[PDB]
């Protein structure tokens, strides 16, 4: 499984000017996802990974998805 | 929860050319995730609906997920 840094979910989050609950709510994961997250304590899933990474790179694309 | 059809789950993987097998692998769910969600008998993730909707309007990005 591909690997992410808490430090990068953090960025990404931020970037897109999401809280910790609005994060959790658009990705998926359970209501307190992002902040197990961001402290390393879980694991994304796959998919929440890779749209991040989208996201990183192609921020506008938060409007196709919220 | 966002829902999704099976049939779009279909489409966008096959404009994808990935085989179950390869969009389950990328997507994550386990091995057989979309052999079951094309199926309609397991909801994705809502991460992997997402990212199937950014890719069926931008299917270029999956060089940068895969």
């Amino acid at each position: 499984a591909e690997t992410v840094a808490p430090e990068f979910i953090v960025k990404v989050r931020k970037k897109l000017s999401l809280t910790q609950k609005e994060a959790s709510e658009i990705f998926g994961g359970g209501v307190n996802a992002f902040s197990r997250y961001e402290k390393g304590n879980a694991q994304p899933h796959p998919s929440t990974i890779k749209l991040l990474r989208v996201l990183d790179k192609h921020p506008e694309l938060l409007n196709e998805i919220r």
